[PDB]
């Protein structure tokens, strides 16, 4: 696959900023608390957040845009199976992947 170039690390700050933007994105921003959910490391193996993943897009982490993709899918992944498919976390995670996905065929 193709090297993130410096134009599309351009590109990626502002897919992540746009994400980070959404109204929706707020239990994304920041790793979960464990005081607000003192069995979430216990469940999910492999926590992510849009903060993290704004760490590693500063310090050019992401070799490849599958690796920057497979970052964000887990943050879905992981509350879709943290949480009931009918909690206002689940809706979250549902609406911010479809403007993702939306997001991402634009930057290509
Ligand atoms: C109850 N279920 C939950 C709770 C939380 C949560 C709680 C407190 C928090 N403080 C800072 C972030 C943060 C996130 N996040 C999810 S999530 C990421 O959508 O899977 N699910």
């Amino acid at each position: 696959l193709t090297p993130l170039t410096e134009k599309d690390y351009e590109g990626l700050k502002r897919v992540l900023r746009s994400l980070q933007a959404h109204k929706m994105a707020w239990p994304f921003l920041e790793p979960v608390d464990p005081n607000d959910a003192p069995d979430y490391y216990g469940v999910i193996k492999e926590p992510m957040d849009l903060a993290t993943m704004e760490e590693r897009v500063q310090r050019r982490y992401y070799e490849k845009l599958t690796e920057f993709v497979a970052d964000m899918t887990k943050i879905f992944d992981n509350c879709r199976y943290y949480n009931p498919s009918d909690s206002p976390f689940y809706q979250c995670a549902e609406v911010l992947e479809s403007f993702f996905v939306q997001k991402l065929k634009g930057f290509k």
